[PDB]
């Protein structure tokens, strides 16, 4: 057979090729999310495009060093420190600090997510871009952890639609990595999902971020084919582009055959 059958039943995922001018790096869109709410963000809807219907923050773009992890302040006899997690003992100190006088409970303002000064503690982001990959194959992203709540989409049409990355968010909720917290209880860790990708294709990339109280931490990892490992630091995988409504070939629904 001259060419490839193509992937079982219009299979494969949606990639783009935009003919702009590429940019090194995700945009981050921050929207508004309530301290100690733990409701909003466990609603698919939510998480796939209703985040959007709350204030916009702002945004910061290029962003290539994507992985989340926020640490509230220790106020300490020796000065202010971010605590890890994992350091947070009893009613409450920091390992190597003693006891913090600060509540836990409250928001805490930081410039900690990509440098934009907001509240980590209480607030919802939005990561678009595009990833390429350099080998065809699975690509198995991952969480190895979620606080508080997260999902990660990949392709034309679930993350967003092919050179519209600056649109309002499509309603696609099917997940490539769900991690939408639990009405009832938390999830594992290192939640994971695979796509098929064809190298040199644009794939539409999106990672929405929601955290309610306190620490949040989302480490972000992708296995490429050939069996090594890509986390937090992304350059050379994530480009952005800008909208260009009008290229009428830009989307690729069948990299396979194309
Ligand atoms: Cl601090
Ligand atoms: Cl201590
Ligand atoms: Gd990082
Ligand atoms: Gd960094
Ligand atoms: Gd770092
Ligand atoms: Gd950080
Ligand atoms: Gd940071
Ligand atoms: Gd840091
Ligand atoms: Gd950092
Ligand atoms: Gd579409
Ligand atoms: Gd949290
Ligand atoms: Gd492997
Ligand atoms: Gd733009």
């Amino acid at each position: 057979g001259l060419v490839p059958r193509g992937s079982h039943m219009s299979g494969a995922t949606e990639a783009c090729l935009p003919a702009g001018q590429r940019k090194s790096g995700m945009n981050i869109n921050f929207y508004q999310y309530s301290l100690k709410d733990s409701s909003t963000y466990s609603n698919a809807a939510y998480m796939a495009y209703g985040y959007a219907s709350k204030t916009k923050l702002g945004s910061v773009g290029g962003q290539t060093d994507i992985s989340i992890d926020y640490n509230i302040p220790c106020v300490s006899s020796s000065g202010t420190f971010p605590c890890p997690q994992e350091d947070s003992y009893g009613n409450w100190g920091c390992k190597g600090m003693g006891a913090c006088s600060n509540s836990q409970g409250i928001a805490y303002w930081s410039t900690d997510l990509f440098g934009f000064y907001t509240t980590p503690t209480n607030v919802t982001l939005e990561m678009t871009g595009y990833f390429l990959p350099p080998q065809t194959g699975s690509y198995t992203f991952s969480f190895a952890t979620v606080d508080d709540s997260a999902i990660l989409s990949v392709g034309g049409s679930i993350a967003f639609e092919c050179c519209a990355q600056e649109q309002p968010p499509i309603t696609s909720t099917n997940f490539t990595i769900n991690g939408i917290k639990p009405w009832d209880g938390s999830l594992p860790d290192n939640i994971t999902g695979t796509v098929y990708m064809y190298a040199g294709y644009y794939y539409p990339l999106k990672v929405v971020y929601s955290n309610a109280v306190s620490w949040g931490t989302l480490p972000i990892s992708v296995e490429l084919p050939d069996g090594t490992t890509v986390s937090d630091n992304f350059e050379g995988y994530v480009y952005s582009f800008d909208d260009d409504l009008s290229q009428s070939n830009c989307t690729i629904p069948d990299p396979s055959i194309h």
